[PDB]
């Protein structure tokens, strides 16, 4: 399938080099799979998400997304126009605030509550938790995060937006999840993007068209908008039954674009996600 005119991220995510603006990818498009948008919760009502979103879960007094950000990062997963996996299933559960807070312990739960969570839901080729949120280190929030790995949902993480390593960060140190760091059109990292070890890939995060509350849309930027491209693809490459929860994140760096991102610094990997989709 190809999408003409795709926002720059879904596009790039399709390509073996920068500067094109259609996305290819093969139809199943994430069909019979699941992606939890873990953040300021989803407007399931808006029409790019045409009855595949849904709120499960709330910490706060109400499931709406009264801030912006969980809907834009739910958009790039699985929006219609300017999602990876525009057929997969996303539930949204809010354990950050309308102002994009969050206390470590409710986000915590949150990922808890995924893990028991994707046995009520049906999601034969696959389950994928998309976490664009983080603090400083915590070793409680990471080990959470390796639960949610552990039980079998492929975990997508943002490295973080302080331009620093982000091994000081979780749960972005989390060895066991999949690490994301933020790239622009021009293939240079995210001038805010963390870096470090703990990385494992880079999505598109610079000036990225989704979602908004409102029915509407923007663009924003933040290692929290290259998590998505991730989340996505690792769904879409679920249902092609490329890969599984416990392996995709390596399967990914595996096939990613190598060595095309500059502003790289020495130790960090240069690998870019892409779906290696042959049109
Ligand atoms: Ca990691």
């Amino acid at each position: 399938a190809a999408q003409t005119n795709a926002p720059w991220g879904l596009a790039r995510i399709s390509s073996t080099s920068p500067g094109t603006s259609t996305y290819y990818y093969d139809e199943s498009a994430g069909q019979g799979s699941c992606v939890y948008v873990i953040d300021t919760g989803i407007e399931a009502s808006h029409p790019e998400f045409e009855g595949r979103a849904q709120m499960v879960k709330t910490y706060y007094y109400s499931s709406r997304d009264g801030n912006g950000h969980g809907t834009h990062c739910a958009g790039t997963v699985g929006s219609r126009t300017y999602g990876v996996a525009k057929k997969t299933q996303l539930f949204g559960v809010k354990v950050l605030d309308d102002n994009g807070s969050g206390q470590y312990s409710t986000i915590i739960a949150g990922m808890d509550f995924v893990a028991s969570d994707k046995n009520n839901r049906n999601c034969p080729k696959g389950v994928v938790a998309s976490l664009s949120l983080g603090g400083g280190y915590s070793s409680s929030v990471n080990s959470a995060a390796a639960r949610l790995q552990s039980s079998g949902v492929m975990v997508a993480v943002a490295a973080g937006n302080n331009n620093a390593d982000a091994r000081n960060y979780s749960p972005a140190s989390e060895p066991s999840v999949c690490t994301v760091g933020a790239s622009d059109r021009y293939d240079r990292r995210s001038s805010f993007s963390n870096y470090g070890s703990v990385l494992d890939i880079f999505g598109p995060g610079t000036s990225i068209l989704s979602t908004w509350i409102g029915g509407s849309t923007r663009s924003i930027s933040g290692t929290s908008m290259a998590t998505p491209h991730v989340a996505g693809l690792a769904a879409y490459l679920m249902t092609l039954g490329k890969t599984t929860a416990a392996s995709a994140c390596r399967y990914i760096a595996d096939t990613a674009n190598k060595g095309d991102l500059s502003n790289i610094p020495f130790g960090t990997v240069n690998l870019l996600a892409y779906n290696n989709y042959q049109a």
